[PDB]
């Protein structure tokens, strides 16, 4: 009864990133979750791919089981509202405006980043060493069964999309050198984003930027005295599975 | 346009034991099918139950060579010794000098752990490659189903993919001007056939290569060529081959 790390990226023809998942599972659902990312990667909204790798290892750490993050949508009717309401969200959380608005103005230069930009509150600058690569998250995943219901009771809708958003934005937040994270979609296709922390928890935004747009984003916001490269292995290393507790 | 599928599979670890490998070479709608099989094929491997699994896919640019398998020979022998005794005479009249063949049975226990095939250089009487534990994988080959069926069928061999995979390899390998003579044994404990290969004898089977239940294997590529071996070592994994026999 341990559990596997299954990963997959592809990419279309410096290659364009198409599709990227990870998950964490038990050996009997092998089969389903390869090709659950291999349909993934086949059928995706931002081309099809001529590469693609798929992995799995066993996990030896043990396995840490958490709750979701509180979630709470906020309507909005423009991107240009929902970004004003991101910043705003983002404060609150206790980023510093003037590191926010350093953040936004590269955020445009980190699209092509194929996983996370780490943002250093105290220096407002980037801290992670990455470049084009970014810090990949991995090693967690939501049984969906339990997904299922949470879904049912927080009356949101059951996309699997945001299974994976919220598992990461979980396991993100639970980190001690993590503020806040705020991410959108780089699907065109999709326009919902959200702004996480440990305070306001989940904090879906339904219009993070206009349709056909490719562009996505996904920063974490760092307060850590330590080195980048032992958050960066606590990302990518620590294994995570959500359970959402029905009372 | 066709696409190279590869996979490899270890246990404690990735390369560890290797437990499995696979390729093939495929147009694009095979691509579920295939991943599939090759899933399967590493996943039920009589080696073990691997905890570390790779597979990838990625199109293939250069142009497929589609060429016949090489002419088959059954040589029946009653133990492991004396196959591999008439195989060292197969390899003589193939083109290989006693000392040299000598000098590489020397090495072969040692090479157990390869995971791809040693290149043995019949002017040094010496390993050729510098990739030791890897060793060389030849990859892009592949035998559509059908044609083979039918090769077997009229061979008198029975249809095992086994046979297919190795003869494909074969037949591509011998093609390569460099190369005068292949030996193979499996690795997997419960299969005991191995052969000699060249571009004079063909592909000559030899039923007993070791005893049962022993886990050392062997893949021996025995290169008489003017270049050095990197060019070598990029035509046999770059080099599309499609198996197709007619009578
Ligand atoms: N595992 C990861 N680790 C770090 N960054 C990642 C990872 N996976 C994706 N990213 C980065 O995040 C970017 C966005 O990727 P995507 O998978 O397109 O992101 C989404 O679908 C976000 C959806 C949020 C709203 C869901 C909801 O309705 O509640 C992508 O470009 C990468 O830069
Ligand atoms: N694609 C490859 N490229 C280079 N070496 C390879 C490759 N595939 C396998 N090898 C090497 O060969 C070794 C064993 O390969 P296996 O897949 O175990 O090979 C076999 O089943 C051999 C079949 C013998 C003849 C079949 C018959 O006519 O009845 C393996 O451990 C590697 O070291
Ligand atoms: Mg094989
Ligand atoms: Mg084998
Ligand atoms: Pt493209
Ligand atoms: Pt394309
Ligand atoms: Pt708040
Ligand atoms: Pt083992
Ligand atoms: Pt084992
Ligand atoms: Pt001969």
């Amino acid at each position: 009864e341990t559990f596997y790390s299954v990963r997959m990226r592809a990419s279309m023809n410096g290659g364009k990133h198409i599709s990227g998942g990870e998950r964490l599972i038990p050996f009997h659902e092998m089969k389903h979750t390869v090709n659950a990312l291999l349909e993934k990667g086949l059928s995706h909204s931002r081309g099809k791919p001529d590469f693609m790798q798929i992995q799995f290892e066993e996990v030896h750490e043990s396995i840490k089981t958490i709750q979701p993050l509180p979630v709470h949508t906020n309507e909005v009717s423009c991107p240009e509202e929902g970004q004003k309401l991101a910043r705003l969200l983002l404060e609150k959380e206790g980023v510093s405006r003037d590191v926010i608005e350093k953040a936004y103005e590269q955020i445009p230069e980190w699209s092509d980043v194929r996983g996370a930009v780490l943002f250093d509150i105290h220096t407002g600058k980037r801290m992670d060493q990455t470049k084009e690569k970014g810090v990949r998250v991995s090693r967690m995943d939501w049984p969906d069964a339990n997904f299922e219901k949470w879904a049912l009771h927080s009356h949101v809708p059951a996309h699997s999309r945001i299974k994976e958003a919220l598992a990461l934005a979980s396991k993100v937040s639970r980190h001690p050198a993590v503020v806040a994270e705020l991410c959108w979609s780089d699907d065109p296709d999709y326009i919902t984003g959200y702004v996480a922390g440990k305070k306001m928890g989940y904090q879906r935004i339904t219009a993070m930027k206009e349709y056909g747009t490719e562009e996505g984003c996904r920063v974490f916001f760092i307060d850590g005295s330590n080195d980048v490269n032992t958050y960066i292995h606590d990302l990518e290393k620590q294994p995570i599975l959500i359970e959402w507790e029905e009372d």
